[PDB]
């Protein structure tokens, strides 16, 4: 029982979130 | 089941989420 | 041969979800 | 076995959130 | 409880967050 | 101790956070 | 005769935080 | 002058924090 | 002068902080 | 609008190619 | 190269293409 | 402002290549 | 043309290349 | 021609290269 | 705004190279 | 103001190189 | 009033280079 | 302090190098 690459983003309870972008390789992003 | 690679994004209870884009390779991402 | 890769997005008791997408290879994305 | 990559972002309870972007490599990001 | 590369960001109880960008190799970033 | 790399940023009870960026190789950051 | 790379920034109770940038190699940085 | 590296900045209860930058190599920094 | 690379800065309770930059190589730094 | 995302692994005039695998999200890869 | 996503695995005049696999998502891969 | 993302593992006029693996988010690779 | 983020691993006229592993986030790589 | 984020591991006229690994957030790497 | 993130591990006219490891945030690396 | 970030490891006219590791933040590096 | 931050490990005309490592912060380095 | 930032480990015309380690905050460095 062992993990290697643990990629968790916002993996939990949340109330209000605006503008969520997840990407190892990205570009040109505008969060209004 | 989670083994070695775990790619999760906002995997849980949420109240109000606006704009959720997940991608390893992407471009030009705008959120209102 | 066993696979140890896992990929997923938001998935649970959500209240107000507006604007969601998942893509390993995709460009040009706009959310309202 | 000396490979252990832990990537946890916003992995917890939160109230309000505005502007969330994650990516090992990116280019050009604006937060409102 | 041993980990080689540990990457923890905003991983805890938070009230209100505004402008959060995580990226080992980022460029041209602005937070309002 | 151990020959490992641990990175932590904002991992505790937080109230109001404005302007947060993490990048070992960042260039041009405007935290308003 | 030991060794370890520890990097902890802001890991406790915080109230009003304005301007947070972490990175070994950072160029052109400005906070308000 | 050789041993483990313990990099710790601001690891306690704090009220207000204005202009916080952490990084060995930093060029051109305007902390307003 | 010490031997171990213990870089500890502000590791206790603090009220209000105005301009805080931690790093070995620093150039063109202005605090308000 | 659509951004510009290129993903090239190899080019013409290869010659002797022995072992070439490409995968944005893949696990377990052994090449002779 | 263009205003879109272009994933190039191989090109002409390859000569000897031994061991070629392309998959956006897949686990367990063995090639001679 | 203009932003683009270009990823290239190799180029033309290679000659002889043995053992090539590319993956944005993978785990467990061995080359002979 | 102009480009912001460009991940170049190798170039033309490489000649002989043995053992090439390219990946943003991984864990567990071995080359003969 | 504004190469903001340019990550080059190798250039042209390589000749002979044995054992090459590139990764922003990787771990557990071994080369013969 | 002014900035530029340029990183190069090797240049033209290489010739002979063995054991190459490039990574901003990595750990546990052994080269023969 | 004008600020930039450059990071060069090796230059042209190399010839022969054995054992090269580059990383702003690495833990546990052993070369033969 | 600062120009910029630039770091160079080795220049051109290196010839025969054996055992080389670079990193703003490293823990546990050994060269044969 | 308010001045150009140019860190150079070694210059051109190296010739024969063996065990070259560079880094602001190093730890457990041993050269054979």
């Amino acid at each position: 029982e062992v993990h290697h690459q643990k990629l968790v983003f916002f993996a939990e309870d949340v109330g209000s979130n605006k503008g969520a972008i997840i990407g190892l390789m990205v570009g040109g992003v505008v969060i209004a």
